[PDB]
């Protein structure tokens, strides 16, 4: 007889779950009440902040996304009320003084100047403007570097040329950012010495900003130690080329660190809902699990990892936001001179004596 | 010394209510708001829930296999047995707010394939022009579950199980559909029958479909529409003579009659229905109930436009009274404008960017 | 270089199986997920496999209309892997998954089912050998209404077993053994092999089992005396058609066919050796296994001794510990223990000390 | 045939509970019933039943006569539960439940009752620590009629106090302090702990409570003529049976109680940071310790720092507070605020803000 | 010897209810559930037009 089986009814959708923080873009957080065991600590994931982090390979995560998504971004975009999580995930510059910053205009200036000439770059960063949504510049930069063309209400459109980097990053899996400074008269790993901010104003330090990226043998093989890292390039030690964007792709990552500042900053102004939600005990914990990468190159980041290490990975909306306010404050905090910086089993150690002051992993680009 | 015999009236006094007692589908179950101060009365049909759950009648019906005698032969047998258990254990009601003439076609067409394996007098009594969807209707689900029944005893799990209830075991959700020849190759189309001709006139039967699927509920796949592989179309299954895949559209059809007919005869309670005005959760908790049926006939997804057209807060009286106006006018809004598209998983009419009207697939187990 | 090149390898391997060649020790061993420590946990797949088969009809109900895999590329290999052919109940000649001892369930399967399913690939006719696991796979899915082509597949057309029909409803179980003590029924400890029993048909009728329903609302009536939402299988109306003792000969023969596997691993001691580092191997072992220990006495000792050593043995260990079992026969004075079913349990108690207990096994 | 049908599970379960060994800061824990991921609901069933029984009569009806169940279990095992203990007038060693202030007034107790009570193993006499809560607990059965038996048990045999026969016609209780300012009676601040007034007995003069009905149906009318409808502690009527200092010691014996147990929280580090995400732990113990807080220096004061904090605190930052509360001695300045009545309402009041507010807590 | 006398609550909380149109003088409305009675039809009252008359 006839039959249509374009009819699927097929459901797996969940048991529960909530979002908090959702004008936030970076810190919007998805709650689940982890049903399947009787402890009751709910965990907490950062899906956005996931996301940015798998973008540093821009070319791999964005590859399925040039033929699937067809169905409506200015439906959405263009809606009465856009969300600001979605226009600056569709590179929209968003008006909003929480997400908008005025310091580090000088590194939009320069990527707006580099693909303005072949993009249509207004509303992604409005030319003479002093508020800039830092994500939404990350998201347009890696966009172009995987080879898109952004849209006023749209970015399907994958007919722009494709960067080399963002090819030379398929073979790869996992990065390191780190700072590196000219210390000994030889190259040399060290501290975050300048916040984000400072070194995306002044453009020239970028250049000391250095990553290390690393594959994934997925053989059933012993788990691999020293001696097999010749199978790992680091990101200056690339061959130079024109098209290959080295410096788009330090932006790309200063800008989402400063990002990720920038929300950090507003949410003390967040004080009804951080005490509206005390009881997430878990979001310290997801937060410094998920900011490792960034960790290595900004003073501020580092001093909050140190103190959430210390505390005990047991901090509440309101406690992180207090204690980043803080931090912004004083500035300084501990004498990290008496702790020395190693690197050990490929990971980045900062250690005082023989205890183990932060311990930090290499993420996964994706 | 003396027996200890007593008893404490351990009762909160307030409790739940239930309306339409006669009715067999439309009886529901009235609760108040939990404890919230909305007051906002909680509504819902259960043996409109049983119905919708016995399309897959094996694990439906399972538990009785063992786990009941529950001396049903008083119940059944009773001065005054409420219609309700009669239809529910297969027997025929004389009652005119529950029988209907439309139909009786397929009525005696299943009466004669089950007509020897059973004794289905009791069920359908032969050359009677009226007939209790309802009846048919659990009797097929239930010989179709490895049944027999007994006239006022209970059901004996002796008979044979069809193939369709044992491969409807590994399936959760149903959502049935229309078929149509457009283009030289098959298409989902709007009902064009109601099924009470589409009942009359047995060999439409053939245009039903309907497609299931499984539940996995692991968190994960979820968007994807590579689950088209974990489903299976009705008239894509196998043929084989024990497979009663005919039997099972004459009891999805008989039930939607069965409910048709309860919605015509709710007009005449006018009393109970003017009483119960306050209970505007009716008509959601209907609309919600009814989800597997619209897909199939015409003056279903009439009521359905309408109740969504008027926000899901409306009486029982709203309903009777919308619903004789379906029946009396015929088609009244305009589809040769409205649009029918499935969009994952989801039977729904459009009408330019509008969502006239969106179906998610029924539980079924 | 222009910057030092200090960088991140893995080679992070995923997936992982050993104790090949077997059908039901068979195990994907793999790290431990979410602790940082690298411990070995451990899952049988077909031994679980088997134990939710006891409720054919669900346990086989997918198949029936979804996968419809192609079955006949695999099974005509030149030398396709026996654990497939053995899911697929197909004879296998190798002398570590056969044995002597039972045979006349066999002959009883192949005459009560040889006539009307084809049975010779099954079983063949008259060998004084067989696979236990190929005819426990053959009658369950023959219950579940399946019928066993000789061509390497499956044919949902077979008529449905009325027991399998009636195990929907319940999705725990709990066999064990009986006795007529003082004129009325009371459980016992297994007083035989699965062989005597196999070979010994009518002593089979003295096995019996209860299922249990599932929920999720608060268990009621002391959690223990919720009675009227259990039955037990001799309990059940007695039919031609619902396979009483085609249910219990399934549950023998996947016990015999877990010893004889069992003694076939007892000379394995090589690879036991070379994996003897793996002792979550005897917890897993035992807390998949746990359904059959109330059946047979043989499986109890070997339970019993790895509950003694503490829920924690290695391969090599439970080889010998079985060998040694084997050869010795009743190795302790188990009279001086009691049996006890508190809180829907079965638990052995001598004095105060519980010395083994068991647990609710899901079917479904 | 063997139609032994033994029952198996039938659903599962949920819920959990904190300070296992604690008996009044034991805590109940259940998921929010709107949402699975929003404030968890605890909930304290000891102090719950410690505030109602000071109508002991009321408290303790049922189990003359209904609830004689079997309690020979619970108290003869090697290790039962404090809780069990101290609900059942036990004295136990344990240090966290055990003061050595206030001593006297439980030899008081002892004398009181002792005559015509085996109450050695309520408080052993010569004993330089006690347990305030069994003595409050034996109080209360022995006011209910109860006696303590010497097999560790109770009894209906005893007489019931004057006392306990007129609470049953009131619902809610109210303490606070008294004081002769200028020379007349006057509701004043507390001035003293129940740990140090427990010494001199004397001062338990000045402690007064108000009873008073839950009045006729009535769904708006704030008052029933409350002042006509209440009487207090110390404008009874005078008689040798009435307990009026037996039920003013018992009341500061389960607020000495509470106390101790909050000194014994700060060493429970573990279970603290391991339950930092209850954050209505510290809602809960405010809203249920209300009837305690007009008695004492330190309750008031924790209370105050509650309320400050917007109630939500988890049980480590409860602990530190208390901490400092003890070892701090008097912190807030409370000299700029006020005592006042509204509606029954007992309130302190800087200005116009109302820096606390205690309701009647419920007796039964 | 000492004694002071305080109040106590008219407990009849079980009859839940909430009101409409709070903006409004003579059309706010309070809605009672029905507590003497186990029939849902909610009973209201309009208090301030009963006041003005």
């Amino acid at each position: 007889d006839n039959t249509v089986r374009v009819g699927v009814s097929r459901n797996t959708s969940g048991a529960a779950g909530q979002t908090l923080f959702r004008n936030f873009y970076l810190l919007r957080c998805n709650i689940l009440a982890d049903g399947r065991n009787a402890t009751k600590a709910v965990q907490s994931h950062f899906p956005f902040l996931s996301r940015a982090v798998r973008c540093l390979s821009p070319l791999a995560a964005h590859c399925a996304d040039r033929t699937l998504r067809r169905d409506n971004v200015k439906q959405i975009l263009t809606r009465e009320l856009p969300f600001s999580s979605d226009l600056i995930n569709y590179a929209h510059h968003v008006n909003s003084s929480s997400l908008t910053t005025s310091q580090g205009v000088e590194a939009a200036r320069l990527v707006a100047q580099v693909y303005g000439e072949q993009v249509p770059f207004d509303h992604i960063y409005p030319t003479g403007s002093a508020t800039y949504c830092p994500g939404a510049i990350a998201n347009a930069i890696s966009r172009i570097m995987a080879g898109f063309v952004p849209r006023e209400g749209d970015d399907f459109a994958p007919s722009g040329p494709i960067d080399y980097l963002a090819a030379d990053l398929i073979a790869y899996k996992f990065v390191l950012p780190y700072m590196l400074d000219m210390v000994d008269g030889r190259p040399q790993i060290v501290l975050p010495s300048h916040t984000v901010e400072e070194m995306l104003t002044n453009t020239s330090l970028l250049n000391s900003i250095d990553a290390s990226f690393g594959i994934e043998a997925r053989s059933d093989q012993r788990m691999t130690r020293d001696a097999a890292e010749m199978s790992s390039r680091s990101l200056n030690e690339l061959e130079d080329h024109d098209q290959r964007g080295r410096m788009p792709w330090k932006i790309m990552l200063g800008m989402m660190a400063a990002q990720l500042k920038v929300e950090l900053d507003a949410l003390a102004d967040e004080r009804t809902e951080s005490q509206a939600n005390a009881h997430v005990t878990s979001f310290g914990s997801r937060l410094f699990n998920q900011m490792s990468a960034f960790v290595t190159i900004d003073h501020e980041l580092m001093e909050l990892a140190l103190l959430i290490k210390e505390q005990g990975f047991a901090m509440n909306p309101g406690q992180i936001a207090s204690k980043w306010s803080l931090i912004r404050r004083s500035g300084p905090t501990r004498p990290l001179s008496g702790a020395r910086l190693e690197i050990r089993n490929g990971n980045w150690m900062i250690r005082e004596g023989d205890q183990t002051l932060l311990s930090v992993s290499p993420a996964r680009m994706a």
